[PDB]
């Protein structure tokens, strides 16, 4: 790809995130914490799982982030729309207003309904995310891999403005500690 131009500046939104997640002063990074991190609830906050949202809201344009899964066992990625449901169980999928991939016991997959099998010879330590939002386009980059593609979704319907959407993944196994980090552009 050559998508690095159109870099955008991503910062986490505390206020979305779920109550055991920590996120750093420069709102850079999130990891999983052993406890409820002492916050209020709130309507905006993820109940059920480990996620959180960008607080960039995007309704036009080309965008294009990057962000470090190093020595992760599960994790998800991708955009999201604002008005995507926060509290109950529910299912990644465009129907639900979720373009994402994941991480999750040694396979990679793609948030379609049903998912769909993701085929990568080099396991990534850094993911791409593009968003082209007048083509309907959310694409997937492996930057260990020099950059090779992962997962479009096309034909994508928004609906609405769009948020960086991350889940840290639960911690059962003890493996799993490790941050998602924003990297530098
Ligand atoms: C399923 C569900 N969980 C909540 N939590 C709250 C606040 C206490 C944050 C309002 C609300 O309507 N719901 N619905
Ligand atoms: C949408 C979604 N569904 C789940 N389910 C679980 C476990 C209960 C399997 C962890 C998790 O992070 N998510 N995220």
């Amino acid at each position: 790809h050559h998508h690095h131009h159109h870099m955008v500046h991503i910062t986490l939104d505390r206020n979305t995130a779920n109550s055991w997640l920590i996120i750093s002063k420069d709102r850079r990074q999130v990891r999983m914490g052993d406890t409820h991190q002492n916050v209020s609830d709130n309507k905006e906050r993820f109940s059920n799982y480990p996620m959180v949202l960008g607080a960039q809201r995007f309704s036009s344009g080309k965008m294009y982030w990057e962000v470090d899964v190093t020595q992760k066992e599960a994790w998800d990625l991708g955009v999201c729309r604002d008005s995507v449901q926060r509290k109950g169980q529910f299912s990644l999928s465009p129907e639900n207003g979720f373009w994402t991939i994941w991480l999750w016991q040694d396979s990679y997959e793609a948030g379609t309904s049903p998912q769909t099998t993701l085929h990568i010879q080099v396991p990534p330590c850094q993911i791409g995310i593009f968003v082209d939002y007048e083509a309907g386009v959310v694409s997937f980059y492996n930057i260990t891999d020099h950059g090779s593609l992962i997962y479009t979704f096309s034909e994508c319907v928004f609906a609405g403005p769009l948020r960086p959407f991350f889940n840290v993944g639960f911690n059962y196994s003890g493996g799993n500690a490790a941050p998602l980090k924003l990297c530098p552009l």
